[PDB]
């Protein structure tokens, strides 16, 4: 019949060009939070067409019995039920609940297959999950442990408040309280949150935790446990459920350090050991094997698909020949490269307030940078005819720029301030010609829009998926019930699409649960979970696929002097002689951790440390001209090792020469000894595993600086772009009697007013700290945005800034964000993705042009390694024991078999759960069924523990898993034992906790069994020794950055960042707020007091008694420090990225 006809037009390419178009109009108007009532046209055609659309399907491989035939490929199941739901709501509503109109979010989904190149990009990602099945049990594993153990330490240990006192007062039945008032029913006085403290600056409520060293609870305040929760509710170890959510925020790092400040605040300072387990082992590894196991999956169908596919006439020519004849002289060329950088270094001399007729300057350098580059237009465009002058692809780009310049300097007499110089700005670009890193750059970025734009527009039409039923599911909930009694929406919610784009983008950056608990509180938690938890995974899962991607794509495509010097090297080759400096120095450098505030006032301690310097610097001077008398002068000063401790020995000289013979101890004198911070660089040569990384590290020095020079570059278009924008537009009041924040700028908008009102002392037009004003301060926020901390008080600042120099306004510049969004995406990303690429090929190539490959490894630990190796085998032997005599024959009858093992890994996995019930004050009743429930279990571990012993006599000592189930039943035999048993010793939550943690060896006897686990393990037990001398120079790191803070930082203003137990004034204090720092958390708000200086926001001239006139430290040296330690733990967390793969790759390749 016409059923040609029907054939005919479905393989038509006007068939695809209407399902196109169509699809994305209403994806247009699905975006809408409210929708005008003329849709029934908009709908019913949408609808008419879907049902043509599958009808021409259906009338051309149907007709009957389609199970070989349309219906056989699963994106006719999407259509199919698209034509059903379309029809379906159209004449019933039985199901009155209005969440159904969000189903139609799955026909957008559609353009996934007319397309058909994201058909095939979406098969490479789910073939890529399909590989991560042992990752995800191995993390919700480890999670889950980790969880039981932070619910043993924590279990209700986040409740603990500053609650006031009271007295029973005796005048009541009940418990009652005096406090002033009159309470009754003690719960009902301790549940009144009038009975806490607020946190300083914050709003918070105070914990603390009763202990020795963890928080203080203040005179009048009693530190008790009563209250409902931080963060609304969301946040206690109180069950195993609240538990495992606050370790897998952990494990994604996600505002880790809130938890940590209020965890470590109330139960332990003692307890960061516990983080800095989580954060390395679960954190940091798990996050890292998926990168290493998606990668692995990645190039492994990339080599499949590879491996597939591989199968006037004289005065014109006159002028012509010598204008081609000078103009392509290369000093030519040399002079327009100078001028082009001339003139970019001409734009970034724009600042916030410029003197007069410096804009002017500026105005005619820039003017004669136009007259230059016209110049050299003409002077080009006379060589030859546009037939050849317009190709080659870099002629057409340099033209459009220099008209769009000319242009735009001709539309002068207008008002054009903000992309006026964007047209200016992108002259930038022209350098990237002759340099062979940029050519590098945009080959990612015509590689990301070009060639694999097909990944990244899956990303955006996920992005826009979850967006619109975001904004579908929790559109009405925000509104009455968030923005205020003023009116004012939150800063993020779901009522328009673009805030709800701007949650998601969010979540792909990292931060998806300050959003979550504000979506929980009015949603329900089953809904706002599940959504924010499907986000969250799928979209940094396909953020990571790209990332390797791109990355992989760019990057595989008389005499008795000579028996004296030799005497006195006699002594050097002993190795005695090394040993004890190295002690000297070890004793050296830890004699630095006392220099604290403390030191002053114990007054005997002080002395003993001034006479150990004065006897360290005589035994390093000593040394120093021992190693001269016994190596010369050319084997020293070339060795560029004791180069290092010949300058450490200059400063330590010239620190006495100045003291005690000039007096002076002033000026940069005190500045010298603030440098003896480094006496623990002379542990970096000496310590062979510090000596390799370094050299590791140091190997890679150029490509980092090509890159550094590129990123640099780069960011300085972005920040001259953000000085364009932003400079003069962050400047606030505030009315310092209750202000942290703006004067409702219909009171007071401009910078005239809040300096004509002063008839108070309150008005302070405060800049914000962090700001686009030069660029200098440029970097500084694109630092913090790039790295996602304290991004938000710079994006809160820009997208209130409704003009220069005057108050902002609530949201008068919304769409400032996609600044940022482009900054994010294209800065942040695509840098990191350079850069990380550069880095590992780096490492790659300097470990193949190596002999013995690894590196980061010792020869010893090289050969421990090689050793290490050998235990995992292909295949161990098997034991086959001789069998047994008649009374154990019988024994081992039953125990050998292979379904005893299952059962026994069931019952363990029953423990788990009966584990995991646990609660904070959960029931006397309970306890009792708990105790004795596991005491059953403890029973029939030891029963089978003992037949298995009975089955084999010798035998049984060689499984070395045999071995360790028996020892998990001997300490829980103990365990159960000493359960009681204490009834007269001290304080035991610190005792019968860490007695009863024990039993997750029982937990830990799970992984017996699950190769893709064990596997998984030894990628790790065969890789710690990098990860030790990693370690090892971390900590040392973290020494010398610690002695600096101490040194400078002490004496700050306690705020934001700085609290009276995470501060510079000590050396635990210090160690911990670098702990912090190092994963680059919440670094923001310890750069920010900082960053103070004279009134307000500080005070100086304090009388704080070693370092006097302080209370605020000085910006120069505190963003040094900082950027410059964010930097350096980027670099080492890269060189344990590196091991992790490499070690990964090593083991699951190998079998
Ligand atoms: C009971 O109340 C009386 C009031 O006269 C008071 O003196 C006494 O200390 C109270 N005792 C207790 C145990 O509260
Ligand atoms: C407890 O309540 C009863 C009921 O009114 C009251 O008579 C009694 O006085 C109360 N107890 C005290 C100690 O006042
Ligand atoms: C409040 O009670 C605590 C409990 O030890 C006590 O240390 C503190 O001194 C009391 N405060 C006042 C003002 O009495
Ligand atoms: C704090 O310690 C005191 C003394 O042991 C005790 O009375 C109080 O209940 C404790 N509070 C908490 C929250 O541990
Ligand atoms: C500042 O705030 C205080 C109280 O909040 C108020 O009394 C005072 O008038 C305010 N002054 C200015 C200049 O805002
Ligand atoms: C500032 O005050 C005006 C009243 O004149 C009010 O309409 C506005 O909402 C206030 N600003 C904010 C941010 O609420
Ligand atoms: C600032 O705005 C006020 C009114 O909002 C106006 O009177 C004043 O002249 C303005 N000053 C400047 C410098 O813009
Ligand atoms: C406002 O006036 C007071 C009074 O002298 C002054 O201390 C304060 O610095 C002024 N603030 C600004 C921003 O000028
Ligand atoms: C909080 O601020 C008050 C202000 O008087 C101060 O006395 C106290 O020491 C501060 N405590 C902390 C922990 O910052």
């Amino acid at each position: 019949p016409i059923r040609r006809a029907a054939v005919k037009i479905l393989v038509h390419s006007l068939f695809n060009m209407l399902i196109m178009c169509t699809i994305l109009t209403n994806c247009v108007f699905m975006a809408q939070h409210d929708p005008p009532p003329w849709t029934k046209y908009v709908e019913y055609t949408f609808t008419a067409i879907y049902t043509f659309e599958s009808l021409v399907k259906i009338l051309a491989r149907g007709f009957c019995l389609h199970a070989f035939t349309f219906l056989r490929d699963p994106w006719n199941w999407l259509d199919f039920s698209v034509i059903i739901m379309a029809y379906t709501t159209e004449f019933v509503d039985l199901g009155n609940v209005s969440a159904l109109r969000t189903f139609r979010v799955l026909r957008a989904l559609k353009t996934i297959s007319v397309i058909s190149g994201l058909k095939t990009i979406v098969g490479a990602l789910i073939q890529s999950v399909k590989k991560l099945a042992d990752v995800m049990v191995l993390t919700v594993f480890c999670l889950s442990v980790f969880a039981l153990i932070g619910l043993q330490l924590f279990m209700g240990n986040l409740r603990h408040k500053c609650v006031r006192n009271f007295t029973a007062l005796n005048g009541t039945n009940g418990s009652v309280e005096a406090d002033g008032l009159v309470w009754e029913s003690l719960d009902l006085y301790l549940s009144d949150p009038e009975n806490y403290l607020l946190k300083n600056g914050t709003s918070d409520v105070l914990l603390c935790g009763n202990s020795s060293d963890a928080g203080t609870c203040p005179e009048g305040y009693r530190c008790l446990k009563a209250g409902e929760n931080p963060d609304h509710g969301y946040t206690s170890f109180d069950s195993f459920a609240w538990a495992f959510l606050a370790l897998f925020r952990l494990m994604t790092q996600d505002c880790w350090e809130r938890l940590y400040q209020q965890t470590l605040r109330s139960a332990g300072k003692i307890y960061m050991i516990f983080f800095m387990l989580v954060i390395f082992l679960g954190s940091f590894y798990l996050v890292n094997l998926i990168l290493a196991v998606v990668a692995m999956a990645y190039e492994e169908q990339n080599q499949a698909t590879i491996a597939e596919t591989e199968e006037c006439c004289p005065l014109w020519m006159s002028i012509k020949q010598g204008v081609k004849l000078v103009v392509m002289d290369p000093f030519t060329d040399l002079t327009i490269t100078m001028c082009i950088v001339l003139n970019t270094l001409f734009m970034a001399l724009e600042h916030y307030n410029m003197t007069s007729e410096f804009e002017e300057m500026l105005q005619v350098g820039n003017l004669v940078f136009t007259g230059i580059f016209t110049a050299e237009m003409t002077f080009k465009i006379i060589a030859l005819d546009p037939y050849y002058y317009f190709q080659q692809g870099w002629n057409i780009f340099d033209s459009i720029i220099v008209i769009l310049s000319l242009m735009e300097l001709g539309l002068s007499r207008m008002s054009n301030l903000s992309v006026l110089r964007s047209f200016r700005l992108l002259r930038v670009f022209k350098l990237a010609k002759s340099w062979p890193t940029l050519n590098t750059l945009i080959k990612i970025i015509g590689n990301s829009v070009g060639a694999l734009g097909n990944l990244t527009l899956v990303l955006a039409i996920i992005v826009f998926i979850f967006a619109v039923v975001g904004m579908q599911l929790f559109g009405k909930n925000y509104s009455e019930l968030r923005d205020s009694d003023s009116g004012l929406l939150p800063r993020w919610h779901m009522m328009d699409f673009f805030h709800a784009f701007l949650i998601i983008f969010r979540i792909l950056c990292g931060e998806w649960i300050e959003t979550m608990w504000d979506c929980m509180e009015v949603s329900g938690q089953s809904l706002c979970l599940l959504v924010f938890l499907l986000v969250m995974v799928i979209g940094n899962l396909v953020v990571l696929n790209l990332f390797l991607a791109l990355l992989l794509s760019s990057f595989s495509a008389g005499k008795v002097w000579w028996r004296l010097r030799k005497t006195c090297y006699h002594i050097v080759e002993h190795s005695w002689f090394e040993t004890f400096i190295i002690f000297m120095i070890l004793l050296s450098s830890g004699a630095l951790a006392f220099e604290d505030i403390y030191l002053e006032e114990r007054k005997t301690i002080k002395v003993l440390l001034e006479y150990a310097d004065k006897m360290f610097t005589y035994v390093f001077v000593l040394e120093m001209l021992l190693k001269w008398v016994a190596y010369g002068f050319k084997k020293y000063f070339t060795n560029a090792w004791c180069w290092l401790d010949f300058l450490i020995v200059d400063v330590s000289l010239v620190s006495l020469v100045a003291n005690t013979l000039g007096f002076a101890e002033m000026g940069p004198i005190k500045s010298l000894r603030t440098l003896r911070a480094l006496r623990p660089l002379r542990a970096l040569s000496r310590f062979e595993g510090m000596r390799v990384v370094v050299n590791a590290l140091v190997g890679a020095i150029p490509s980092i600086m090509n890159v550094l020079l590129v990123c640099l570059i780069f960011w300085l278009i972005f920040s001259i772009m953000g000085v364009n924008l932003f400079a003069g537009k962050f400047g606030r009041c505030i009315n310092q009697t209750e202000g942290d924040l703006p004067l409702n700028y219909t009171i007071v908008n401009n910078k005239s007013q809040c300096e004509s009102l002063n008839l108070t002392g309150e008005l302070y037009w405060t800049k914000v700290k962090v700001n686009f004003d030069n660029v200098g301060a440029g970097y500084l926020a694109l630092l913090q945005v790039a790295t996602f901390k304290g991004w938000m008080d710079i994006m809160y600042a820009a997208v209130d800034s409704r003009g220069y120099e005057e108050q902002p306004q609530w949201e008068y510049n919304l769409y400032m964000y996609i600044y940022f969004v482009i900054f994010i995406i294209f800065g942040s990303f695509f840098t990191l993705n350079l850069f990380i690429g550069v880095i590992i090929d780096n490492f790659n190539q300097q470990k193949k042009k190596l002999g013995g490959q690894d590196i980061f490894m010792t020869e010893e630990q090289k050969k421990y390694y090689n050793a290490m190796k050998k235990l995992g085998s292909k295949k161990p032997q098997k034991p086959i024991p001789r069998p047994l005599n008649k009374y154990q024959g019988f024994i081992f009858d039953i125990v050998t078999k292979q379904a005893f093992d299952v059962t026994i890994m069931f019952l363990i996995c029953l423990n788990m759960v009966t584990m995991m019930v646990e609660t904070d004050d959960q029931s006397p009743e309970k306890i009792n069924i708990l105790a004795k429930i596991n005491l059953l279990f403890v029973a029939i571990f030891t029963g089978e523990c003992i037949v298995k012993l009975a089955a084999l006599r010798h035998y049984y000592f060689t499984n070395s898993w045999n071995i360790f189930d028996f020892v998990v039943v001997i300490l829980s035999i103990v365990g159960t034992v000493l359960s009681d048993i204490i009834q007269k010793y001290f304080f035991s939550p610190t005792l019968f906790r860490v007695i009863r943690l024990a039993r997750i060896g029982r937990i830990l006897r799970l992984i017996r069994g699950a190769k893709g686990i064990r596997t998984l393990l030894f990628a790790l037990m065969m890789s710690l020794p990098a990860l030790f001398n990693i370690g090892l120079l971390l900590f040392l790191v973290m020494f010398i950055y610690s002695i600096f803070g101490m040194a400078n930082f002490a004496y700050v203003k306690w705020e934001a960042g700085i609290d009276d137990m995470f501060n510079f004034q000590t050396f635990a204090n210090s160690m911990l707020c670098l702990f912090q720092i190092t994963t680059s958390a919440g670094w923001d708000g310890l750069l920010s007091p900082i960053l103070n200086t004279g009134p307000p926001y500080c005070d100086p001239t304090l009388p704080n008694s070693n370092g006097s006139r302080g209370d605020c430290g000085s910006p120069a040296v505190g963003i040094l420090f900082f950027t410059t330690y964010i930097i350096i733990s980027f670099l080492i967390v890269v060189n344990m990225y590196i091991a992790i793969i490499l070690e990964n790759f090593s083991v699951a390749t190998e079998e």
